[PDB]
């Protein structure tokens, strides 16, 4: 149990005016945070119940490990699929493979982006939006709560729809949030990831879920 | 049949200072108005599918309506269970016999608000806490999203623990928010609930979800 | 890794004509066998994969571990929800209290039928549909291939929808099993859950999963 | 422009002894026709919600409309790679530039053919293996449920796993299933296919997935 925050790619309001500097210094410093001290408690005292053969613990801390090690992985995947709007990294042109899959799959980027913006807005409750790559193509995905991408879906890309991501700046406007958060998604990470050149970070912790 | 977004029994700045005007206003005249408006949208959409006989786009369309169904239903009983802190409405010495029950079950008031309390902090994602009655007690129960409480449970109050309902003002502090909405609650229509002299306004919507 | 397959309540053509005995004698003697053996097999193999330190082998054993140890769950409690149908056991007077809060929750017993139905019927894949009690009241919920019911969702009794539970008997129609499969339902076994009087055989099993 | 279930080249009793007249006659005018008419039936539920303005039941009845969609072109692409095994179409001879490009990947036609078992014997539930073109490249790669192949995945067979495509006559012996069905793969489909000289019949409803 000897996970840590990550620190950022850039100082809290790198991403203004997407985003603003009051949600990203939350957003890490107390959400994601809490989900990285309660991860490491729960793996600890999960190895206690263990060894005491405490089934009623180890089923409730486990579930306190899938809900926080999701946590950690999806927004330490999140700050890594963010840059400044003025970063060249933010142009969708640094991820021509990724661009190029894209435009064959849905027809072009920006019906691409109808499509993902339209499932960001349809989660009922707490959630994730990704684009993912699967050997059978790429998908746009939702997930609930922290539930992370796993198995055969490589996440390319997510945007948090938990109404902590937004709401400070946009109260219940999701929407202008979604159109918005596209000036500020690195484009050159989801390039990386969808040609497999970044290693899976948390192979360790997904054998823990 | 169609439903319509309920007044509320007092002004947006009521409720303060345990919640602000700014939250009560969005959260009525948009979060709710939202689920009526989409709930009722969603009926319209099912009724073509039905005289359509088309049962595969009716079970398509079952998971919208209940999440809109729910929203509607539970911030409903929300505003009622809710009142200013000068009221003589919060002071549960309104409740004679509500409160009586939960002495009894609980052992105080005190021990009942922090059993409360930790069931609405243990959440995850977005939910409600309930208070509510089985046959002559008590139990505090929870549901996801906009899930409402079905069959023989009867609500005697909610607490929304969705962040829109107090991000804005407590950030991510939840647990300040609980705390601070026990001065608001109100005991008169809790007790009334609790009596059975509050009839189900949605005991047709709620058994077609 | 001490798993073993539940011999049946009854012979193999005892749900006839309801469920053939064709179905029963595969369902249970190759199907359900093959979870039992699967998942012991996997259980043996994970400790090699934990000492190891071989974590793509952990992470592919423990979906072999939950897909197989679903299984065991699902189809072991499936058996105990069925019964003869001329037995008295098939009679939903078997279970005033569940039926009592069914009618309380969906109108009627046969409303309730009807909508569990269409939530069958709704499944995409294979799958299995459940009546569960959750603290907020009765719910239907389905799960895709062999996600067991957990958590707060306590079973009262489910339904296989894997094209194997009907093929051989119903071909495509998958309808007339679910109207059919309702004669042989185990009523005082439902009842029985719901009231908690029955001991959870899985409870370590499914600290494993 | 509605959508239509496509004539099979051959009687349903063609493909015997690999697969029975019966599954063939079932598969096609029971499965698949129940895709395309729930297909059009949810397109023209969609319609109305389109012109409802009604976007949360267009969020949901996507769902149906990729899950029957995806039945459709799956099962289309699937009838033209069968064929009678008496046929020249089944001789991999048929395939010229396709089985080079597959000795060249995995050694062999048999060790493709070994690798192809065992991930459709992998395969959890229902879904369907693949041999796709990526550039000009051969992969192996798996579906669940009724999902397709999309974008740069130039699908140039498929094998489908749910069990009515093999029940009646292997019951659970999916393996046996595998096996037999080599008779029958149309290996000149699967070489037009590979060289590009077969058309894209489902671009347009791919894209909208
Ligand atoms: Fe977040
Ligand atoms: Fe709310
Ligand atoms: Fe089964
Ligand atoms: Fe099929």
């Amino acid at each position: 149990g000897t996970f840590s925050l990550p620190a950022l790619p850039y100082a809290y309001d790198a991403l203004e005016p997407s985003i603003s500097a009051q949600i990203m210094e939350l957003h890490h410093s107390k959400h994601h945070q809490t989900y990285v001290t309660n991860l490491n408690n729960a793996l600890k005292t999960y190895s206690t119940a263990l060894a005491a053969n405490d089934v009623p613990s180890q089923i409730a801390l486990q579930a306190a490990i899938k809900f926080n090690g999701g946590g950690h992985i999806n927004h330490s995947l999140f700050w890594e699929n963010l840059c400044p709007a003025s970063s060249p990294d933010a142009d969708p042109a640094s991820a021509p493979e990724l661009t190029a899959e894209i435009a064959k799959t849905w027809g072009s980027l920006d019906k691409f982006k109808e499509a993902m913006g339209k499932a960001l807005l349809g989660i009922q409750g707490s959630g994730w939006g990704w684009l993912v790559k699967e050997g059978s193509g790429l998908r746009i995905v939702t997930t609930k709560d922290q539930g992370p991408v796993v198995g055969g879906e490589v996440p390319v890309f997510g945007i948090d729809m938990w109404e902590h991501a937004y709401y400070l700046q946009y109260l219940n406007g999701k929407a202008a949030y979604v159109d918005n958060i596209w000036k500020v998604i690195n484009w050159k990470t989801a390039e990386q990831r969808f040609k497999g050149d970044r290693e899976d970070a948390f192979k360790i912790l997904k054998a823990s879920l």
